[PDB]
């Protein structure tokens, strides 16, 4: 029937929380092999927005919308990075695939989310050119860390500011 959106964004949140985990293990494995020094971006992520609190009912669609967007743009990168990544990266799979399927699932609950709850949706935004190829195989670990990383972050964000939404409904 009608659907209860606490209950939806709770079952949206323990599928963010999985693929949070899973990120986040699979960075520390790469950590293991190739240390990092320092924090690492790059410019094709998206910015992180850490949009959490003053989150009411009014902010739901648009942070819904972000997030399905942000997660899009680190499937195309996680997918590039197994495609072109260099062979350094290549004990990163198979759980690199699974992470990228994962993500899949969760874009698919996102979207099922804003359909059931009849939540506006986005215009199609202009899919991005092609990522190039890495500059060198110490840029493509560096890439890694920044794409594993972001995507830790952009789930951990999302969590939050979903539960702290739902106190409000
Ligand atoms: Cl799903």
């Amino acid at each position: 029937g009608s659907p209860d959106p606490r209950a939806e964004l709770d079952s949206t949140v323990l599928l963010t929380r999985s693929l949070l985990a899973d990120t986040r293990q699979l960075a520390a494995q790469l950590r293991d092999k190739f240390p990092a020094d320092g924090d690492h971006n790059l410019d094709s992520l998206p910015t992180l927005a850490m949009s959490a609190g003053a989150l009411g009912a009014l902010q739901l669609p648009g942070v819904l919308t972000r997030l399905r967007a942000d997660l899009l743009s680190y499937l195309r990168h996680v997918q590039w990075l197994r495609r072109a990544g260099g062979s350094s990266l290549k004990t990163l799979e198979p759980e690199l695939g699974t992470l990228q399927a994962r993500l899949d699932r969760l874009l698919r609950r996102l979207q099922l989310l804003m359909s059931r709850l009849a939540l506006p949706q986005p215009p199609p935004d202009p899919p991005a050119p092609p990522l190039a190829p890495p500059s060198s195989a110490a840029g493509g670990i560096r890439a890694a860390h920044a794409i594993l990383g972001g995507l830790h972050l952009t789930l951990d964000w999302a969590v939050r500011g979903l539960l702290l939404l739902k106190t409000r409904l």
